[PDB]
């Protein structure tokens, strides 16, 4: 029996690479195993232990989806630039997964820093809260997809309180005023992903079916926090697995690191078999791409943009999106980053759960992340692709004000019904009639106060 790459070349017969592989196929067969010896359904255990034996002993050729090139080019960055991960507090571990967006395949990881030193595979086993990446596939990607909003709607981050009193807070800041969708996303902002939640749930919407849908395991949708990251712990793999998702317009494939099991007689004794859902429709997948554009572009919650321009220009001139996430005490640090072609999840943190310095996220996973990038394009000169994410043809374009993200009209402001006029911009929405007419309650979220306040400079206009 043995582990091939995927050019049939031998990883092994029967480091993190070996472990993770020969645990997938383990996997594989026991699943199956519960079905040779005919077999039905805490033992268990007896057939865990059954299919890691019909694994060693039969003559099977395991055949990954592990690139070879690439998946070294990974590992020499992380021994060559994870000094850059450092930053006084201990030792910054990381975890990382090139996914190939079509298929699901992994083509890459980093488990850490150094096998030798620290065995914990932090890309497949260590599950930690994905924070604010959590935002745009829990609230902004099902109410775009419900048709609750567009991308230039506007929602509430005016100061409000959970429901004990304590104030949602970012940082040490307890909320602004009216927003759009991008500057939401762009600074990501929490009250307004609390608000969007929120509004799902007054609709009933099955946030679960969706999750679930994704691979997603949370055993709690009852919380207020939800959206932000609170009640969710997910491994790197399950993570970029969500990003694919959204970067293959809407369509999931789950991730798997073996395609093929072959037995000593030549014959497929195992295949990957592709189960394509579409979890979000087209539109609202490429409403989303073209906000994870502007995420990036911004770079106001990280420096990956400029770090990769000052390495490779040429492969910073590729169609990037993506989106960052915080735990609320600098624990862990995520940076998940897309072209059309591949997904590439990152995390950072500590074994022992304790804080990382405040620029950890910003500027060191950003930086180290551009240089494992560039290694990866260095080994693969065409792998990342030059493809440009787009709109969908069935996405519909409205004309709404920017100051209510409705469209133009009349409306009672505190009786006395308005004439609202100004300037305007295109909004993309995932239903069939597009932006609604504005009425006075024109954001997701927000008190009366907040909209007496609101109101009352867009009159003065
Ligand atoms: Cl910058």
């Amino acid at each position: 029996s043995e582990i091939t790459y995927s050019d049939g070349t031998v990883i092994a017969s029967i480091d993190y690479l070996y472990f993770t592989t020969l645990a997938e196929a383990q996997e594989r067969m026991y699943d199956y195993l519960a079905q040779r010896d005919n077999v039905s359904a805490a033992t268990q255990k007896f057939y865990r232990d059954l299919a890691a034996k019909e694994i060693e002993n039969g003559g099977y050729k395991i055949t990954t989806t592990i690139d070879q090139k690439i998946h070294s080019a990974m590992q020499s960055a992380v021994a060559d630039y994870g000094y850059l991960l450092d930053d006084g507090t201990g030792r910054v571990e990381v975890g990382n997964v090139l996914m190939d967006n079509q298929t699901g395949a992994i083509l890459g990881f980093v488990g850490g820093r150094n096998y030798q030193e620290n065995q914990n595979n932090h890309a497949f086993d260590t599950k930690r809260s994905p924070a604010s990446t959590t935002k745009p596939l829990l609230a902004y990607g099902i109410a775009i997809d419900q048709g609750l909003m567009g991308s230039e709607t506007i929602l509430s981050n005016y100061p409000t309180n959970f429901a004990n009193g304590n104030p949602i807070m970012y940082a040490n800041s307890k909320g602004t005023g009216m927003m759009t969708l991008g500057e939401a996303l762009n600074y990501s902002w929490n009250i307004p992903a609390y608000w969007t939640y929120r509004m799902l749930r007054e609709n009933g919407v099955d946030v679960k079916g969706y999750m679930e849908k994704m691979g997603y395991e949370i055993p709690e949708y009852g919380i207020e926090s939800l959206p932000m990251g609170g009640g969710i712990e997910v491994t790197v793999a399950q993570h970029t697995n969500g990003y694919q998702t959204l970067a293959n317009n809407g369509v999931y494939h789950q991730k798997h690191v073996i395609s093929k099991i072959e037995a000593a007689d030549g014959r497929v004794v195992y295949e990957y078999q592709d189960k394509p859902v579409q979890v979000y429709s087209k539109a609202t997948a490429t409403i989303m791409q073209g906000l994870l554009r502007e995420v990036l572009s911004s770079r106001v919650t990280t420096t990956f943009k400029s770090n990769l321009t000052s390495l490779n220009p040429t492969l910073a001139n590729a169609d990037w999106i993506g989106k960052t996430g915080t735990t609320n005490q600098d624990e862990n640090m995520w940076l998940m980053l897309s072209t059309p072609r591949l997904t590439l999840g990152g995390w950072i943190g500590h074994d022992d759960n304790h804080s990382l310095s405040q620029q950890a996220g910003y500027s060191n996973n950003s930086n180290y992340m551009a240089h494992l990038v560039n290694a990866i394009q260095q080994a693969s000169p065409s792998i990342w692709g030059n493809e440009r994410f787009a709109l969908d043809p069935s996405v519909v374009k409205s004309e709404v004000l920017k100051s209510t993200g409705q469209k133009p009209g009349k409306v009672s402001v505190e009786g006395k019904e308005v004439e609202v006029t100004g300037s305007t911009v295109t909004s993309y929405w995932a239903n069939k009639s597009g932006a609604p007419a504005t009425s006075y309650r024109f954001a997701i979220g927000g008190s009366d106060a907040d909209y007496q306040n609101a109101w009352s400079s867009i009159v003065g206009s």
